[PDB]
């Protein structure tokens, strides 16, 4: 048996569950449709629910109580996958949060590739709502460890939310792509986790927008991304990308941490680029 | 036949008193390149600074027949500007020595990375892109294929003219420890089959290494993986401070099928019309 939470659960006659969404962290992930979930109880509102999969252990069940036992502490914002309720009780445990009917941003900024279409405005966007979520996160004394389009997931109103917030290198993405890719030298070398090991991830990500879902580092192996961040290789501006947001880049990839812009830092400039930046290209 | 005598050409020879050998240039293709000083090539008693290329100590017969083979080529292939052009020969009475220009400014690459900005303008550019393509279509024209156009086989005169040089192991990395295989086109790399359109890809990696001011293709990935790229249709990211038609033309260089890429005549063509219409204030 589990705990009972008020605040939070909800009765599973108030769920209907629809088609699967697709494998998330610690289980999977199912649309699925909540019945009053504030006034009105007659609303029927689109959510996303995980569950864990059928040959799951004690071990990834601890892990999901624990995803949502965080959530409860981190509290709402817009950019963020927010949680919703739970059924926690009488049946397997669903963890109900917010549902972003677009996908994950690396499918999203691949989809909107030229020959719907993207402006210049709506990339730097793009970068100042993660910034604004990474920045939400940061304050809440949390450190996501896997900062990258993958792990940000767009609304219908083309809201960013960032997800699982909370390692094999030679263990490779469903896409294919090596997440090694995304860290910073001292949390890949020395196992050091801070806030600004997610600024370096930042820096990936931003490189990930402006190139529309890009690939960093295309056929590079492991072995050799450590040969290149060892030398102090540094991936080449995209072309589409001002030098202002590639000197942001690479001020996020500062080789001394303390030296990287911190979060507040960058939601503070990102701010002030959008409102320069022209939506006419 | 040439292991004891070569064969004399009065057209080309010179005394070997008329050649005072200088310092070292570096390594070439089929033997070693020198400085030197020819007194009166033309006509009298004026000197010629000149680049002499020879065999090692340790060369051998065959290495020779490979310098008398690329001399023998120069004599043929005639005289363009945009080329390293023949000179003279000692090859009598002494070592071969194949006397040709001298391109004092090194390869292309050393001369876009000494000029990156902490100065070349864009029409500077793609002035260097159409010389090289002005150099591959008179080689071309003389039924030669290149088979390494890059930027280190393309050297740099004094008046910042550009030369084509030694114009004809997939582990085997150059001396700035870069992978030659990252010039090739996939037919040259697959299927072995070297023609023009094979140096029209490799002038497209060439026009990336030109528009990233000495960029290295590539960087980080191994042989095996490239393979992987150019089998999934990879193509190179387009350079920043790079036009989108210049783009395009790199692309088209990279066409998957070698009779859809343009030629060097048309290379030629476009290059001339983009130098006159890009400008020379930035
Ligand atoms: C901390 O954030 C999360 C995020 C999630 C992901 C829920 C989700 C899926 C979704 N929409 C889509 C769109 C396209 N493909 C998918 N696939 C499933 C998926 C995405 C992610 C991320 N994890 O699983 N979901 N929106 N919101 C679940 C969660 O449960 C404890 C907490
Ligand atoms: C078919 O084209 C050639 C080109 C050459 C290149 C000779 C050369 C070198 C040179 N100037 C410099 C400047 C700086 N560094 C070097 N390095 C030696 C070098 C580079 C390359 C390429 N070949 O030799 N050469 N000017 N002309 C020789 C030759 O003799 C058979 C035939």
């Amino acid at each position: 048996e589990l705990p009972e939470d008020p605040r939070w659960e909800l009765p599973r006659d108030r769920l209907v569950l629809g088609k699967p969404l697709g494998e998330g962290a610690f289980g999977q992930v199912v649309l699925a449709e909540a019945i009053g979930l504030d006034d009105k109880p007659n609303r029927v509102t689109k959510v996303a629910v995980k569950m864990l999969k059928s040959d799951a252990t004690e071990k990834d069940l601890s892990d999901l109580i624990s995803e949502m036992e965080m959530m409860k502490m981190i509290g709402k914002h817009k950019n963020i996958i927010n949680l919703l309720g739970a059924c926690t009780q009488d049946g397997p445990l669903y963890v109900i949060v917010e549902y972003a009917s677009k996908g994950n941003l690396r499918e999203y900024l691949q989809a909107r590739r030229p020959p719907e279409q993207l402006s210049s405005k709506d990339l730097v966007s793009c970068a100042y709502q993660v910034a604004r979520g990474m920045e939400y996160l940061a304050s809440k004394k949390c450190i996501h460890r896997d900062l990258a389009a993958r792990n940000v997931l767009v609304t219908e109103d083309n809201v960013m939310k960032i997800a699982d917030f909370g390692i094999d290198y030679y263990k490779k993405t469903t896409n294919g792509r090596l997440p090694v890719k995304w860290m910073a030298p001292e949390a890949l070398f020395d196992r050091i986790y801070t806030h600004q090991s997610d600024v370096w991830s930042f820096g990936v990500l931003l490189w990930e927008i402006f190139t529309l879902g890009g690939s960093p580092y295309p056929g590079v192996p492991v072995e050799e991304l450590f040969k290149l961040l060892k030398e102090g290789h540094r991936m080449d501006k995209p072309s589409n990308c001002t030098n202002e947001l590639y000197m942001m880049m690479r001020d996020c990839w500062h080789a001394v941490p303390s030296q990287r812009p911190t979060f507040k830092q960058l939601v503070e400039d990102l701010d002030r680029i959008v409102a320069l930046t022209s939506n006419q290209e």
